[PDB]
């Protein structure tokens, strides 16, 4: 069994990560933007089950919620899909400001690590990928907001999610990628 | 107190790293692009004070200067600053060539993690964020260029600065953004 | 000497890590897209010849060969070349479908870290870079497509490379971009 560190209430394993490709510094409100992201099992224990999830934050306002954007995906070679408004945390407000609106990206990868019985297990050096399709309606605006690519992971075969509407009951290590909702920079010179 | 290894006379906790989200790997002479790069505590020894520095650094020549470029950053979500050239070092002159400008963007983060002091403690799983608004003047190219992104920290409170222009007394883990500063590839095909 | 793990019969030292920028999450048949890779001693073991290996993968078909795509390297400050088809692996069939298609990148750096006997060596906290042009050919298409960078090191300076067209007897940590070759997204609003 590989070791936990504690992150609010729940268990965190730093070695399974996730990287982002494409996501760009500043967003348009109303454009559709791809960009891809994956999470690796850099450590040495194979997890029986694995689903990412996905953090979109405002730390300027706190009135984001799951409605205000359209997110499609797809695991590695399986097709896309709608992301699921119901598999969703409700909105969590941090103390200092804003809100972050967790949303569950799971599913077969295409029959590349999935299994018969539905699971996506990791076994070490594997990665997992899910292409996003993302934009934010018309109208909203955010000077500093970011999306947190957070693994999930059964710890054990037949374990539950602990955090309803995300996948996991335990989880790997944040990643984020900054960005800009609003107009791109005025030319310096 | 966390564990330093010694680079080039500095102390380095690899513990903090940094990410760059946006770095195009051919950027345009004379064109504003802007990125965000951030720096996470991904240790357990939480720091009282942090600031980023940005080293901006020409392999192929070494008439680059502070003055040759439009530098502007953002700390997370406080406001928009030109970034000062007097809080820059003086330039570096690396044995087999070339020259790298390093430039401290430092500063509150709108509240988020700073405080009214204006340190910026950095507690572990937490991360500072500068967005970045970047032009090289016209007529000035690199055929291998890049950024590294270089935390700084306070190790202890009330500790002074140590290298002359910069944010830190000790610093984090090097992330790199190598690009070519001139013309995009001609098609291939 | 570095501790090694065994992956698929060869041995890897996770302390050779590779970084990409640029790369986009969509890449259209036919056009041509440059990126940069570079790969970091994050270790204390300074290797004494060391060249980058990239692998090109296409999960969802397995006819894409080294001739359906277009690839021009250059080595930080070195010039512009043409990835040689002949220092390339045979093309290699997952179990589970697709193909991958491993190309050797290596060689001088334009006397960075290199030195008058052509060697390579990566000190601490040192650094290689591969600026890449890369181009698909038109009418060939996937819907979950990867680069993969696999650092190539010399363990002893008289060692031999050990897969016939890559560079290398160890490697480094596999680091990742996944990707669609195809049409970008159309708008979801
Ligand atoms: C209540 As609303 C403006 O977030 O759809
Ligand atoms: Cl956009």
């Amino acid at each position: 069994g590989p070791v936990y560190r504690e992150y609010k209430g729940f268990r965190v394993n730093d070695n399974i990560v996730a990287d982002f490709i494409g996501v760009p510094a500043v967003i348009t409100p109303g454009e559709t933007i791809e960009f891809s992201v994956f999470y690796t099992n850099r450590g040495r224990y194979a997890y029986p089950d694995t689903g990412l999830n996905l953090v979109i934050w405002f730390s300027d306002r706190d009135d984001l919620r799951r409605e205000d954007f359209k997110l499609f995906y797809k695991v590695s070679r399986a097709d896309w899909q709608e992301q699921d408004p119901a598999k969703c945390w409700d909105p969590q407000f941090p103390a200092e400001g804003g809100v972050h609106i967790a949303c569950q990206l799971s599913g077969p990868d295409g029959g590349i690590l999935s299994k018969p019985d539905g699971t996506v297990p990791l076994p070490e050096v594997e990665s997992v990928t899910a292409h996003v399709r993302l934009a934010f309606r018309e109208g909203i605006t955010s000077e500093h907001a970011g999306i947190f690519a957070l693994p999930g992971m059964l710890d054990a075969p037949g374990d539950k999610s602990i955090i309803p509407g995300l996948f996991g009951n335990v989880f790997g290590r944040l990643q984020q990628a900054s960005f800009r909702l609003g107009e791109g920079p005025s030319s310096l010179y």
